[PDB]
């Protein structure tokens, strides 16, 4: 079992594909990173997932192209591709639930790109909330709380915004007091009524 | 081998999630579809990906919620759930091969998040179309040819713009010299520059 300090990488673009992982405990973000130092967040994995899958295509004669960060401070098991194969080619029920795992990766994915279509950044962000509130949410008196440290830089990386739009839209947000900001923990006040 | 007509349906929202599906020739839309009766694409699948994937995680005791879509003509093959599983078990071999195309399914729509990432709506459909150069591309003289009869608004689709917005930009970008279109199908002239 590894930990990885808050915001520290869990892997480089650059670094052969040598492993896959199962995250245990916290939030990792997989983005893309520019020439200056930019990044687009691409995936922000919850608790339970599979990742690094690229190793399960090329495993380590292909290069990582997206950044892994400890999104929170986390908690993973990792195991070199042959170490995994080896697993499964020998465990074969393990696979039936790597199929899964895998098959979650996907229709969560789909999801992002649901509430990356929306025109109006204004739907994408309530969307992108949602959705994090059914990742990392806890049941509260109000609604529900994201359990994330949420930057408004963080959440412009990832619903494809700038920052100063996040600090708008977020403060529109409280005005109209569908949510609260409390150190950077969001509260959604009512989740249900929101998916409209 | 199951075929079908171009537009014809391959499942609808509300189907039991029973089978899992592969793609031999065409390409499959996936879709949202809204109450209103508008349409959002999730994904346009390639040759050789495995997809219905809802189905490996609850099987019937869950129902589609996406609209997979021929969207050109289409021969895939299928299989119902509990016969996957059989195979699994039979052939531990045959299980990785899934795994791998699963792990491409991810790479894959992680690929449109970038896409949809984009603020220049300009760039988001260059972006959109060098994919599609490379998942249903033919080579050319004049660069790569996009094999796919395109209407705008099936582009508008995918890229969360509108029909009227995408007019305007493939038109500048024919004005640049920088695609071609013929009988709805599009050439993207230099690619590998573009990818810039
Ligand atoms: O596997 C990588 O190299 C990039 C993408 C990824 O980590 C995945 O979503 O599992
Ligand atoms: O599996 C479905 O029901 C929706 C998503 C899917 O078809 C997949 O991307 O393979």
């Amino acid at each position: 079992v590894e930990t990885f300090e808050r915001n520290k990488t869990i892997f480089f673009p650059g670094d052969p594909a040598e492993r896959v992982y199962f995250l245990l405990k916290g939030a990792v973000k997989l983005s893309r990173v520019y020439e200056a130092g930019e990044e687009i967040t691409v995936a922000l994995l919850r608790e339970n997932s599979v990742f690094g899958v690229l190793s399960l295509l090329t495993g380590n004669k292909s290069d990582r192209f997206y950044h892994a960060v400890a999104f929170t401070p986390v908690e993973l098991l990792s195991a070199p591709i042959e170490q995994v194969e080896q697993a499964l080619k020998e465990n074969p029920e393990l696979s039936m639930l790597m199929l899964r795992g895998l098959s979650s990766r996907i229709l969560q994915t789909e999801m992002m790109i649901e509430t990356l279509a929306h025109r109006d950044m204004g739907s994408r962000l309530v969307s992108f909330l949602l959705i994090l509130c059914r990742d990392f949410g806890v049941p509260c008196a109000d609604g529900i709380t994201i359990d994330l440290k949420l930057s408004h830089q963080a959440i412009a990386e990832a619903i494809g915004s700038t920052r100063v739009t996040v600090t708008r839209l977020l403060g529109d947000l409280r005005e109209k007091k569908m949510i609260s900001i409390h150190k950077k923990k969001i509260t959604v006040h009512k989740p249900v009524t929101l998916s409209r």
